[PDB]
């Protein structure tokens, strides 16, 4: 019965996989000359998040990164493997934006802590047998992830508006592809196999790799064709 798996998004999964390999081999035979130490740092954060997501996309297909978990009335298909990305993906997706800011050190250990819970949180959560658990740790998770788009937002735009007019533009496409994108996902997670079943497993990983590929790849074509800062 349980939210069928292993087999219907493996299409959407292999799809994953392809955009986020051909992504990562685009960002790499790009960042081939590349002198300025500064830039250096938006190339390699920029092209690790498509390689990490490529493993990660890659055990899903192959079936390694799924795997079952009793909860509601059934043995409920869980990828545990997009917590595994997401949990290093995340933070590196952060670390550009800062970099592009110059953000003091404090906000940015408060910004990579912050979303090592809202990820943490989310397996935590994924993983609850316990089916009214799960919301508990949702919500925690969401309110880590509200406080990381509240210092992105209204905070680090004050401080772009302050550096270059390309930095200052740069960084507002970034956050708001960031904030949007970010927000997605506690929802097509709520309605998904994950929590209440509105939405099947096969369109929760559809929604998932489009959002993942726009935040890894899209995200990245913003970034890596503009000004950044002082570099290019
Ligand atoms: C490339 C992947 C990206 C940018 C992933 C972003 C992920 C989040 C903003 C995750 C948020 C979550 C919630 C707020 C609730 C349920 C748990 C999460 C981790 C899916």
């Amino acid at each position: 019965q349980a939210q069928i798996t292993g087999r219907p998004e493996w299409i959407w999964l292999a799809l994953g996989t392809a955009l986020m390999g051909l992504g990562t081999l685009y960002f790499l035979v790009k960042g081939m000359g590349v002198s300025d130490p500064d830039a250096k740092k938006f190339y390699a954060i920029t092209t690790l998040v498509p390689a990490i997501a490529f493993t990660m996309y890659l055990s899903m297909l192959l079936g390694y990164g799924l795997t079952m978990v009793p909860f509601g009335g059934e043995q409920n298909p869980i990828y545990w493997a997009r917590y595994a990305d997401w949990l290093f993906t995340t933070p590196l997706l952060l670390l550009d934006l800062a970099l592009l800011v110059d953000a003091d050190q404090g906000t940015i250990l408060a910004l990579v802590g912050a979303d090592g819970i809202m990820i943490g949180t989310g397996l935590v959560g994924a993983l609850t047998k316990v089916y009214s658990y799960r919301f508990v740790w949702w919500a925690i998770s969401t309110a880590a992830m509200l406080y990381i788009l509240y210092v992105l937002f209204f905070g680090f735009t004050s401080k772009a508006e302050s550096m270059r007019p390309e930095v200052a533009s740069t960084f507002k496409v970034l956050r708001n592809v960031t904030v949007v994108l970010w927000s997605a996902y506690p929802v097509v997670w709520l309605i998904g196999s994950e929590g209440a079943g509105i939405v099947p497993l096969n369109i929760e990983t559809l929604l998932f790799m489009v959002l993942d590929v726009s935040a890894k790849v899209g995200f990245g074509l913003i970034l890596l064709r503009s000004r950044a800062i002082f570099g290019e």
